[PDB]
């Protein structure tokens, strides 16, 4: 039975640079709201010295995943790409510390390491502004084959789709997980991602190189280029093996063939912060799915992880998960 | 006209957060609720051992810069930073706020200093602080022309660490006083008032420093004695205005024979007690250069001070003049 990971995540390693903003601050910046918006070096310097006092946190939504899998008591491992610097230095230790293995190597200070910068609106919404600097330069040099071999879900990002090289190591990924009976799975992303590389990610969930798919309304919508959700989901569901569909204060939907699994989100207090809670909902499935639980208890487990990110400034938990969950009795 | 109201001058840093046990701090031999120095490799070694972090711009002289600006004030900062990416952070969070920022880096190395600050569940904090950059801070950081258009300069006690920056405070003070400003210090923490006891009250002593913001712990070392109400009268008779902090217990402004007393704000949560003193002396000098009385001052810095302890991140994310204004003290 034993296996060295519950769980490999591979995305865009990232700093978070996070900033409250009023709403005038989106549109007189042309930032779209509550979207991943790719920006040069330029626009970063220009945004930058438009944003207020900042606080940063170690990002990256695939980061942000292994690091819930390992906060609720799984085994993760996470590939990506950082620099030789000093924010390089931030992503290594923060991910190392939540005890992930993290072994990707720099290749050297230049494109530096990648920043987004998120503005949170009153609302608790988050509109994030992204270069990509080192992510650029991950590629199949960087799948560390022993780990994706011993690991019984590789996750990964629809956001890799945009730097040019990522999407081969994914394709090496998915040979290698599916060659030792492992299990792939993405997420969506981004509504706009979606609009971006749409007949690539339905062709790796129709090719079966993706098995498990995470979208939320927005990314199932934009899937399928439709406003009817009860076609998204039937499409969904016809289109991959497992798909978890996260619908914000309304839960999340678990999909397998003809079977559907409704899971109600969790009581806020109030909404902080919404950036990471696609990301620590991936988190909960995915430790349950490894730990052998039923596809309902995996969206109980999502909805609880995701619904704690959100009442805290920073993507990652800084409560223990495996504690909440046991109050919870999801155990 | 003047072009600042408050100065002030540090160890500009970037604060590396997070959250541990009680039983983490005597592992690793951390003084609880103190700033320790360490070098590189203590630094490097802590930083192992330390779980997922925060950074946040830091520096307890620049805390208090920004909440001026907060508040509505006119702020400017002298403090040395190296041109890297922390430095990058540091230049923006402090400009972002309103502050002017000047100090020019000198290189790459040292690095910008920074301070991983351990909060326990009690919402203490525990400095361990790498100078880097900070030991270059000289006279050549002295923008006379800011010196001599500010209504006071604040500088730290901390400032008695690395070696030359105590050459550029005795330059403020000269310029200041020639120019009918005043001069203002924090203790900063009691370790370092055990350090530099008697170049302190040498600088209280002597007129160079004209009000003094010390803590409770602060004030029981610089006279090393128990008695808080004989450290009360000797600070009284060792500079022109003293305000000490208590805590929970508000604070007190003392000037000559003059005593107010101010109260604590009602508070939710104490979640980190980080930059409370510095955000004091924001609330206090923002008062103060407005002209305010001397308990509406303590008002304001108990405010401000009240406020910052609420959060996680040394400088208050939310306005201050905002809740000065529904607290009815502006
Ligand atoms: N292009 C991107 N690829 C991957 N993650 C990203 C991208 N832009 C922003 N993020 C991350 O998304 C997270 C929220 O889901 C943030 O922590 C942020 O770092
Ligand atoms: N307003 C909200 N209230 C409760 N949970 C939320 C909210 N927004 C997002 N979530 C949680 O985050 C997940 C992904 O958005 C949802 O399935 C849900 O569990
Ligand atoms: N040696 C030091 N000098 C000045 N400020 C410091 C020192 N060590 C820690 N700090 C700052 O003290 C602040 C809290 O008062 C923190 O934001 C931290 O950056
Ligand atoms: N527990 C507390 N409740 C309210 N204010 C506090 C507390 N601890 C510290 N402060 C504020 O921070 C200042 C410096 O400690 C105090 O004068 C006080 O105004
Ligand atoms: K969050
Ligand atoms: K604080």
């Amino acid at each position: 039975s034993m296996t060295r990971f519950d769980v490999l995540t591979v995305g865009n390693a990232i700093v978070d640079i996070i900033s409250r903003c009023n709403d005038q601050f989106l549109i007189d910046n042309q930032i779209t709201k509550a979207a991943m918006n790719l920006i040069d070096a330029e626009r970063a310097e220009l945004l930058y010295s438009r944003m207020g006092p900042a606080l940063e946190a170690s990002g990256g939504s695939a980061g942000n995943t292994a690091a819930g899998v390992a906060n609720l008591g799984g085994k993760a491992a996470y590939f990506g790409n950082v620099a030789a610097d000093q924010l390089g230095d931030i992503f290594t230790h923060d991910i190392r510390a939540q005890g992930v293995h993290y072994q990707t190597k720099p290749k050297g200070a230049f494109p530096p390491t990648a920043r987004s910068m998120i503005f949170v609106t009153e609302d608790g919404e988050r509109s994030m502004n992204t270069y990509l600097g080192a992510c650029v330069e991950l590629g199949p040099e960087d799948v560390e084959a022993d780990v994706v071999a011993d690991a019984k879900v590789t996750y990964f990002e629809g956001y890799l789709w945009d730097p040019p090289r990522a999407k081969e190591a994914i394709l090496d990924c998915a040979r290698i997980a599916h060659q030792h009976g492992r299990e792939m799975s993405m997420t969506l992303s981004d509504s706009f991602c979606v609009d971006r590389y749409r007949g690539e990610f339905l062709d790796l969930m129709r090719s079966g190189k993706v098995d498990i798919v995470f979208a939320n309304r927005q990314e199932a919508l934009s899937l399928y280029q439709t406003d009817d959700f009860e076609e998204a989901l039937n499409r969904i569901a016809a289109d991959c093996k497992i798909a978890a569909v996260t619908m914000s204060e309304n839960g999340a939907v678990i999909l397998k063939g003809r079977e559907r699994y409704y899971v109600n989100a969790i009581r806020i207090r109030e909404v902080v912060d919404t950036t990471g809670a696609g990301d620590l909902f991936a988190s909960g499935f995915l430790y349950g799915y490894t730990q052998g639980r039923s596809l309902e208890d995996c969206g109980k487990l999502g909805c609880l992880a995701a619904g704690i990110v959100i009442q805290q400034i920073g993507p990652r938990p800084m409560t223990s998960l495996s504690e909440a969950a046991k109050q919870a009795g999801l155990i």
